[PDB]
């Protein structure tokens, strides 16, 4: 594993170990997307998680995941799907590829992802085989056609948009598949100082990364 | 498993998402909202096989929540001091969930006893903490985490000072909020009524430590 | 003056002191003689007899307790927007709106009394709202209704210090406004959904106006009764989008 | 081109934390000021929540602005009496617990003090009743201090809240809220005068 101070193993830091000082750990999933080696937006943790919650990944599942780097949004889902659930990770362009499945490797040992270049629109895929589709694309809908043919029915698909506008044409676009609106929110997380007796709501925030649009596949 | 109807449970037909399981499962009594559940896994950096730590009150929800984390090969082990609706998390949980990685007892923690640096994470709901710090630091490995879920900024306060007495250092205190949209395409604003606060969560880290 | 009681559960009401009136919470009667010789500060009982705090509404207190039968406007966002104006006091503030009255309230206090609102209404049942809201609490003359739309109001030009709107299609008036705004004075205008707001300001780029600030007021009510100290859980989320946008430097 | 209140508090000379016209919007609306009325004003910063003050008071009001420390009184007055040209305003050198008022003779009290508590005593006595007293304070562990200290004066405690403005950013085809917000200045607390006690 990888160790948080970034480094990959010199060894008075394995010594003394995570929570021992040399200041020492092992990084969080959460630690690891915020440092690691970006060409990303990045998916922030505050979100991801929030994707996997609307997706209801539970463990055994397959997911489908497009597009972008690096492997941050692609990590959350490998743990939620886990064991041999199952996460199809599509991205276009290659060297972001590249540094994704190596951020991604690097953390997650396990191979329960499997990887795939090019746009998710040109692949093939079963029809009603996966149990939840997330995208993080610029242009969403697009893989409109493909998501709801890969999608079973009655199960989601959830896209990250930063810009409210895309996130209209998402639900105009989304009127013509056999897709009914569920969700749009905006995820924060509201960060406190506390340095006794200093006490309040952090003074720099993160106004929001994007928001989360959720699709329910109805049978069609 | 169960059914969702749109919109109450039963056993539009919908196989219910765990949050909507948690929304319209019998919440005793102030419910654990599934906002929270969430956020506490991804600070308590949970995988699959991990072993956790739960407390108490009162439906489980937090717990099913735990369960999917840490997986088949993880284990959660839920104590409630509670003793009807402790019962009542158990109903909850196996109506959704039949997988054997949850362990009940009944009772607090300091009463109980358990393997030191076992547990890879613990999560409490319980309205005093700072009594199962001996035990919590005890039982996590060093390192991973605290996280305790807590309604009033005073109980965080508390929790933060008794903290200091324990290898603890603190990593985070925040508030969780999703704001759900309304959009009716031409309409499409932030909802009027939300879920607003539900609680804070601390985050504690174990020192090596000593 | 009307008069604001609040129950011990917190509960308010808003009464208006009217010859012989008998105020009723639960199935106890007062007498608005002991309402008036309690005054604001005091307590009052319903012959059963529950304890009533007697109150001079606050602006604020009032816009919340008042029957609201307009599509209507809240005190955190008025509030705002006399200070997105930048609303001094002997001012002249050009007002289009719902029928609430509060935005006409808020904006009535803000220029005082040697300033002035010219308040529009579009629908007739829309003006006496208004005209009934905002002068049971301000009876001062510094408001002025007209029944209408602003792009056919006849308007001295260049003769108001800013605009104030609540209309559900404000692109419409972005011409008048424009002649009858001050230069380097504002607009600013009360939109629910992010869809108005974007019209808006694809509209905006045809007249003399620049984009200055797009906006959402939130008010964090606590609940603090110690040890309980927290953020109030259910509130106010969302009212409106404000859109502030500043009148071309000479035109 | 002349400039906003907003503009001008931005420019403007000021030794400590700026105010924000979110919070001073707040504040004014939470003290109920109308035009005419006489409010009481300390004191940190100087002048902008003075400005603020002026304004609601209006015409034929009154603001009694406190500052303790001179210097500061004097930047301040040059401050206000740069772009608020209106005699509507009277300074003060002293402390606000030290100076002696005329009873149930003020309309609001509005602080910008670290130590609020300490003119609980003064402002229940000058203060009308049922009218309020609004405190801007950064730290709940503050807020909490006040909260206890007023339990010992004739105050209710009406209104604890934090105010937040949440710009975005509007530049079609970009439309989304501003990443980096101003996510917190302060708490407001408000505190309700009761009758005679």
């Amino acid at each position: 594993g990888p160790l948080l101070l970034l480094v990959f193993p010199h060894e008075a830091l394995l010594e003394a170990g995570p929570g021992g000082v040399v200041s020492v750990h092992r990084p969080t999933l959460e630690e690891y997307l915020l440092h690691m080696k970006r060409s990303a937006t990045p998916t922030y943790p505050k979100d991801a998680s929030a994707m996997v919650t609307l997706l209801d990944l539970a463990p055994g599942m397959r997911v489908l995941e497009a597009g972008t780097g690096s492997g941050g949004l692609t990590l959350f889902l490998a743990r939620a799907v886990g064991e041999k659930g199952l996460v199809e990770s599509y991205e276009a362009r290659p060297h972001h590829l590249a540094q994704a499945e190596r951020n991604v490797r690097a953390f997650w040992q396990v191979e329960n992802v499997r990887f795939h270049l090019g746009k998710l629109e040109e692949a093939e895929l079963e029809e009603a085989a996966y149990d939840g589709v997330a995208l993080a694309l610029m242009e969403p809908w697009k893989v409109l056609e493909k998501a709801a043919l890969a999608l079973k029915p009655d199960r989601f698909l959830v896209a990250y948009l930063p810009n409210i506008t895309q996130v209209l044409e998402l639900v105009r676009a989304a009127e013509a598949h056999p897709f009914r609106l569920e969700r749009v929110l905006e995820v924060g997380w509201r960060e406190w100082e506390v340095r006794l007796p200093v006490a309040h709501p952090r003074f720099q925030q993160v106004g929001h990364t994007a928001f989360l649009v959720a699709l329910r596949r109805w049978k069609g």
